[PDB]
């Protein structure tokens, strides 16, 4: 089975960790002992090939900057997350990416944009926003809740597929 290292960036209270224990463990993070393994692992079939699914989380509200770069250096590619009722994460999306570049030393990496808490209602930054804020760099967009569990599976998926590729 093909290896695939994610590595998961999100603002803060964007729900970073909830997306994966959702697709990982099926529950809601938020009460899970950390730095036990620091990154997921799951089997999954993804265009209809099989490949491990390991999902690498990152840092949210601490400001992760020495790590930040090591998962990236170990990952392959990186789901970003952001909250539609937190603008904040919209302007996060872009600054961690340029993070992704110069660790990566590439420009076209395998990279999935997913709008966490879009299940919620208050949405500032309408999926306009969202979308062609992937668009800018050329990556697919999936709205996903790490509270309802929908999407979570699509966003994950479709990061697999860029890697794939590489
Ligand atoms: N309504 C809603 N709330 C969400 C969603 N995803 C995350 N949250 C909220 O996010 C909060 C948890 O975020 P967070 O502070 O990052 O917890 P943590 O990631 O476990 N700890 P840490 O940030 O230190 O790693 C909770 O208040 C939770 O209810 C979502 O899809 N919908
Ligand atoms: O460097 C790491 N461990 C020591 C050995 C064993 C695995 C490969 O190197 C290691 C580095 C990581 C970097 C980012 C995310 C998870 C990691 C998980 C790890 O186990
Ligand atoms: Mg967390």
């Amino acid at each position: 089975m093909t290896e695939y290292k994610l590595v998961v960036v999100g603002a803060g209270g964007v729900g970073k960790s909830a997306l994966t224990i959702q697709l990982i463990q099926n529950h809601f993070v938020d009460e899970y002992d950390p730095s036990i393994e620091d990154s997921y692992r799951k089997q999954v079939v993804i265009d209809g090939e099989t490949c491990l699914l390991d999902i690498l989380d990152t840092a949210g509200q601490e400001e992760y900057s020495a790590m930040r770069d090591q998962y990236m250096r170990t990952g392959e590619g990186f789901l970003c997350v952001f909250a539609i009722n937190n603008t904040k994460s919209f302007e996060d999306i872009h600054q961690y990416r340029e993070q992704i570049k110069r660790v990566k030393d590439s420009d076209d990496v395998p990279m999935v944009l997913v709008g966490n808490k879009c299940d919620l209602a208050a949405r500032t930054v309408e999926s306009r926003q969202a979308q062609d804020l992937a668009r800018s760099y050329g990556i697919p967009y999936i709205e996903t809740s790490a509270k309802t569990r929908q999407g979570v599976e699509d966003a994950f998926y479709t990061l697999v597929r860029e890697i794939r590729q590489h």
